[PDB]
């Protein structure tokens, strides 16, 4: 499922994202756009050989089980495809656990590149919230 922008701005916020650690509804839907282009269908294969799946490209090395990454954790204790799934209840979940795990929003490159310290309030303008 492709989310529209104010469409995953409500879902996220539903789902308790909104200033989770002190991160503004902003702040997800800016990491959203840059890591799946809010595409929750999206898989990327990595240097190492993990995969990043879903609308938060969160990697099988460390957060999911894709039974092909050798030697990875599964810190969320779920199949890596439950991440690709029209519902983002498992992303919402897997997400809150990697955001409280010491480096905040920085395990995602795509937000520490494009989102961090960026006016990110403009990503929710104008939703209904
Ligand atoms: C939270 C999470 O798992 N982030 C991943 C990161 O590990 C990976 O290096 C990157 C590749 O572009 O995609 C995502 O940002
Ligand atoms: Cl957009
Ligand atoms: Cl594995
Ligand atoms: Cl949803
Ligand atoms: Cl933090
Ligand atoms: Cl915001
Ligand atoms: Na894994």
């Amino acid at each position: 499922k492709v989310f529209g922008r104010c469409e995953l701005a409500a879902a996220m916020k539903r789902h308790g994202l909104d200033n989770y650690r002190g991160y503004s509804l902003g702040n997800w839907v800016c990491a959203a756009k840059f890591e799946s282009n809010f595409n929750t269908q999206a898989t990327n294969r990595n240097t190492d050989g993990s995969t990043d799946y879903g609308i938060l490209q969160i990697n099988s090395r460390w957060w999911c089980n894709d039974g092909r990454t050798p030697g990875s954790r599964n810190l969320c204790n779920i199949p890596c495809s439950a991440l690709l799934s029209s519902d983002i209840t498992a992303s919402v979940n897997c997400a809150k656990k990697i955001v409280s795990d010491g480096n905040g929003m920085n395990a995602w490159v795509a937000w520490r590149n494009r989102c961090k310290g960026t006016d990110v309030q403009a990503w929710i303008r104008g939703c209904r919230l």
